[PDB]
């Protein structure tokens, strides 16, 4: 069997063949789609044989030692360990290989160019939040380095009987405080409104401003989850100007220089590596259109078009549409000015076709997710949009997973 | 599955769907793989091939009548029994059957209704329906067309049509609109190599001057109609231009914008698109309503392979097309799409953006949960192609599935048709 895909824009015909190699499922059936569901879907010894075969038998194929006499060494070494303690334990070179395709295989990043210029920071041999905390930091301030941003993932001890997971309870490393008001506003990010509660609850002394970073929280060994402030100085922003509007920078706002997701559950041969923050860097549109101007986000639109005096008036004059630029390319010119590494949705998405185009030649494939590739302004303006796309789930993965409040079992009465 | 949910992020609506229990057909999509941003994902045709055999046509028939007289509370009713036995008979006869008046706009508003990609169908029961089941030659269906572009267009204060030529009997009689759509201008292939006009129309321009159009070779020329009735030759016709309402695009700020010569035609008319009820194919069945702003001001003026005006708009905005980090192209973009909008509405056209659209749809989901239990919806075609997050559609989950009666793609038919 072979797929093909088409891009409308330029007539380009790619051929998959690597989606014969997919085995959990997308959520579609045969009679439905189900491509918009954002949120659709531990291992005993027998479970994890073959997961585990699946991903050595992997590994050895991509370093051209496919059948070799140390791959047989290897599964027959990866099976005494499920026998003996029902798991397993990554050799470095499989976590790094195992981190790497994780990333290559998610079909909803359009940064995956990059995929393979990813630094894996081992830290397994973590035991504590503290620990951890260390762990953070020095991927912090690796990953920033001083505004040249640099793709960084940092891999804690995975799960064992679920009752041990690690877990950073931020769903970001950086991410600004929201408290709502008893007048019902909102001050800060209103997305971090809860996550804000349960640090304000477990001791985090608020400023109560718009851009408090908030704590790290988090959670070794299964134990309660604890409280620490990230170092200022490893924390890089950037205040929001405007290259034309000098009323900009007015508004108040800045952003973080770093986007690092630390709430994703990292699976590789079975094994589930519950906490595995990984950052790389921003494309503007999930600042400028996501984080600014979400109507349950910092929902900036409506001040913006009141300083550029748009008729906001009646829909159809596009108020909201012309603001939105506005503040992408404040965004863009922000970052770029201060010397923050950025990308702009234009570039990122040519990038994506390029390595999309680089994948199906030498891979046989790239699933891709079309719902979460296209930016969220300016659509078909970029060439993603008129490229057809296919999903489906390859492993190692990048998957969500429960929040730990909804799960934890509380330790100290 | 027993029941699926869908959940607005938004707002954190959930609506549960049972709808799609109803699904006759695939969706390109299995466990293991996804295809909702495939253009034409699945092959999976109810009916095959040509004349099919009793087995074959009689089933859907009985599934679409049993719909129909569902639909309107009998079920099992004299009508609906003998309705059965009559169109038994017809197939046992003719090997086809007819529809009735009622049936035929049943199962055209109900098209429309399933059309997961159409962002409209709030407006789905108000389609004016017009039989030309009794057509037979081009000229015919030239007079029917045109009666629907007059009857639409109305003077700006656009209607809702369909109209519905003869349906296919062995496959080699079809009718067939060969324009894809009703109005549409010309597109010229230049000496140099660039094109003039509407690149999309370059093969189909071709075709007609090859048929005998003599070309104006101007920006925007609409194209002649080409119409074939019952398999024979299609014949060409020039729609009156006082039929086809246009709208000349000025800016309300920008002065030098209406410098830029451009225009649109008011009437969007789909025609090359074939209707599917009860096993019968209706292969010309044009359709129309009015146009969301932004599939002329993103996707006609602005594609690449399209009028590609974003260069020439951006070069009069003084912009730094440098870099594009400058976002100069997401800039022009919005003030075109200000201008079409403004241009439309100047002009007592109808028209909607797509903020209004977008949001008349979200009420539409809510509607036919709450009475139908689900309506398809394909997010890659609803969303709208400029400021997709800041519109609602973009925060609402969509179950797609494929229910008939139903709107399909066919091939081209100057790909399968045998000259005479
Ligand atoms: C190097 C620069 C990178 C860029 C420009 C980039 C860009 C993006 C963007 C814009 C999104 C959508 C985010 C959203 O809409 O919320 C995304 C999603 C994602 N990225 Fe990347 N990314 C980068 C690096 C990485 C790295 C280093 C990893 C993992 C090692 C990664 C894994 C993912 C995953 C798993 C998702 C989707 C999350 C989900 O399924 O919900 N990305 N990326
Ligand atoms: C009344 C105003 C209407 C509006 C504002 C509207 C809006 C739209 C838009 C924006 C699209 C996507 C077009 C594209 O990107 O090419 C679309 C697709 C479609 N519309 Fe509607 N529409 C309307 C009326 C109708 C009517 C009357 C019918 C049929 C009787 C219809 C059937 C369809 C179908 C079948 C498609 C998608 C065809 C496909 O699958 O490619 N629409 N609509
Ligand atoms: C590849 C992709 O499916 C294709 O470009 C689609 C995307 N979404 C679309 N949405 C609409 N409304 N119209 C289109 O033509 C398309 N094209
Ligand atoms: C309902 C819909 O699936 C949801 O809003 C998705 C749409 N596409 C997206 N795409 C990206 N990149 N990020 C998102 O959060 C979303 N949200
Ligand atoms: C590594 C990375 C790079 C980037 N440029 N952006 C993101 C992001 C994000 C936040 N959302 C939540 C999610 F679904 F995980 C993606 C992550
Ligand atoms: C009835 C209707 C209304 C509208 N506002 N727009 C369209 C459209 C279109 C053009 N494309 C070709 C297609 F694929 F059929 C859709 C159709
Ligand atoms: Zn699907």
């Amino acid at each position: 069997r072979f797929l093909k895909v088409k891009n409308w824009e330029t007539e380009v015909v790619l051929t998959d063949t690597l989606h014969l190699k997919s085995t959990l499922e997308t959520g579609c059936t045969e009679y439905i789609c189900m491509g918009s569901i954002m949120h659709p879907s531990v291992a005993t010894k027998d479970q994890l044989f073959p997961l585990a075969k699946e991903f050595i038998d992997q590994y050895y194929s991509s370093i051209k030692r496919f059948g070799s006499k140390a791959h047989m060494e290897r599964l027959e070494e990866v099976n005494k360990e499920i026998d003996t303690t029902s798991t397993y334990q990554l050799k470095d070179t499989e976590l790094i290989y195992g981190a790497k395709h994780a990333w290559r295989n998610a079909s909803r990043c359009v940064g995956r160019i990059q995929w393979s210029k990813l630094q894996v920071f081992d830290a397994r041999d973590c035991t504590t939040a503290h620990g951890m905390f260390n762990y953070i930091c020095n991927h912090v301030k690796y990953a920033t380095n001083k505004g040249n941003l640099r793709s960084a993932i940092t891999i804690f001890p995975q799960r064992t009987d679920g009752k041990h997971d690690f877990r950073v309870w931020n769903s970001q490393l950086i991410r600004y405080a929201g408290y709502k008001q008893p007048d019902g506003s909102t001050l800060g990010d209103p997305a971090n409104v809860q996550f804000t509660e349960i640090c304000i609850q477990q001791g985090w002394k608020p400023p109560r401003g718009r851009f408090d970073v908030l704590p790290l929280l988090l959670q070794a060994n299964g134990n309660d989850p604890e409280l620490f402030q990230i170092p200022p100085e490893l924390v890089l922003e950037v205040p929001i100007r405007h290259p034309k509007f000098e009323w900009f920078k007015d508004l108040g706002l800045k952003w973080y220089g770093l986007p690092a997701v630390s709430n994703m559950l990292l699976e590789i041969g079975g094994l589930e590596f519950s906490a595995c923050p990984f950052s790389g860097w921003y494309m503007g549109t999930e600042i400028g259109v996501r984080d600014y101007c979400d109507n349950s986000r910092y929902n900036i639109l409506e001040e913006v078009a009141k300083k550029m005096n748009l008729d906001m008036r009646k829909t159809s004059s596009l108020w909201k549409d012309q603001a939105l630029v506005e503040i992408n390319i404040a965004v863009l010119y922000s970052f770029q000015s201060d010397k923050v590494t950025i990308v702009d949705h234009h570039s990122a998405t040519e990038s994506f076709i390029k390595h999309m185009e680089n994948e199906y030649r030498c891979r046989g494939g790239c699933p891709a997710d079309w719902v979460w590739i296209v930016p969220p302004m300016s659509g078909s303006i970029t060439p993603v949009f008129h490229q057809e796309m296919l999903n489906y789930r390859l492993t190692p993965s990048f998957e969500y997973q429960p929040d730990p409040w909804n799960t934890h079992v509380w330790k100290l009465v």
